[PDB]
């Protein structure tokens, strides 16, 4: 698989700042990495993940063969690290910096494992058909809503927000909300790639999901010249449709073995 073909686009929208981060790399001969991090309350947490997620994963690869298990551990460990980092910095705003994290690992060119927390997304496009790889952690979900309430948190409105502050129920960072139920533990999904059909991994932040459903994303991937043109087209449509938030898309082409 060729990382030269990865397409990526990130538009600030109408925000003062762009707090979306994204990355990809080949960790080892057998493992490729792809990630988006949608930061809020300052980029600190999103930046921390961007900077360190690869090390956390690579330190785990030889210890843990189950990649769902590995990503779960990595997420929790990096969250531990950011919490210490935050509590130690002079900048007291880090205490309320946090981020989604959507991380994909592809092993041996066929085994795709995705972990995320928050409302950024991964989908797989194959034959122009989307398959969802993540489910958004929002207060709308009964199970999430119940943990928040059982942990002592609440949900307010003006649209649902954890303790009147956070539009999602899991994240990396958000130190003050951790005991109120906003956990760093990801949900995970594992699939095998198709041997004959090409497929595309697409990572997006909620700026994009607000306005472009995942079928429409597969159409762009299916119709646009290269992944790069597709990534730009997806983000630009989101903005055209009325999105004002940071909008980020990563399009990864997988060849069929
Ligand atoms: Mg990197
Ligand atoms: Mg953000
Ligand atoms: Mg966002």
């Amino acid at each position: 698989i060729s990382l030269e073909n990865v397409g990526c686009a990130s538009q600030i929208g109408k925000r003062k700042e762009n707090e979306d981060r994204f990355d990809f790399a080949q960790l080892t001969d057998e493992v490729l990495y792809f990630a988006v991090y949608d930061g809020h309350g300052g980029p600190a947490a999103a930046d921390f993940c961007h900077t360190h997620m690869e090390k956390c994963i690579m330190d785990l690869l030889p210890k843990e063969k189950n990649l769902e298990t590995l990503l779960t551990l990595a997420f929790l460990e990096i969250d531990k690290a950011f919490s210490s980092h935050a509590r130690l910095s002079a900048d007291a705003t880090l205490l309320t910096s946090g981020t989604t994290a959507t991380v994909a690992l592809l092993r041996d060119g066929i085994e795709l494992v995705v972990a995320s927390v928050g409302d950024s997304r991964a989908i797989l496009c194959r034959k122009g058909k989307p398959m969802k790889l993540t489910i958004d952690h929002t207060p709308e979900r009964k199970d999430e809503k119940e943990r928040i309430k059982k942990c002592g948190g609440f949900v307010a409105w003006n649209q649902p927000h954890v303790n009147g502050r956070l539009a999602m129920t899991r994240s990396i960072g958000d130190l003050d909300l951790k005991t109120s139920g906003v956990i760093a533990e990801p949900e995970t999904k594992r699939i095998k790639l198709h041997h004959a059909d090409d497929s595309f991994l697409v990572l997006t932040t909620d700026g994009i999901n607000f306005m472009v459903n995942s079928q429409e994303i597969c159409d762009f991937v299916n119709q646009c010249h290269d992944p790069n043109e597709a990534a730009h087209a997806v983000t630009e449509q989101a903005i055209q449709y009325g999105t004002e938030d940071n909008s980020t898309a990563v399009v990864v082409p997988f060849g069929a073995w």
